This record gives structure tokens, sequence and C-alpha cells, in this order.
């Protein structure tokens, strides 16, 4: 449903340009709060921490 979970673990580090980006390190947990919205970037949430932002799509394997 509409609250499930899903997961997601980052391959690759990224470093944020913008406010709306998500700096992660590879081996970071995530959940992946929305792979709909943009062609090419996940708005994710890192399960240390809860910040969240915009992160390129290939660089997330979703994972259960």
């Amino acid at each position: 449903g509409a609250m499930a979970k899903k997961r997601g673990i980052v391959q690759y580090d990224f470093m944020a340009e913008s406010q709306d980006e998500l700096t992660i390190k590879s081996g970071d947990k995530v959940y992946i709060l929305d792979d709909k919205k943009s062609k090419d970037w996940w708005m994710c949430q890192l399960v240390d921490s809860g910040k969240s932002g915009l992160v390129p799509a290939q660089f997330i394997e979703p994972v259960r």
C-alpha cells in the first residue's frame, strides 16, 4: 500500500550541488521516497539521519 517502505543501497558517492540534492556515500542505506517524478533522479531518505533529497537514479540499487 501507500505506506510500503522501499529500500535501496547507494552504489556510488554523490556530492550535492543544489539544496534539493542529497549527499551520499557508497554503501549507505536509503528509503526510496519517489522514483517516479523525475527520469534521472530519485528522492531518497538516509536511514541513518532521515536527511532526504534527490540522488542520481542509477546510483541506487533497490533492495528488499
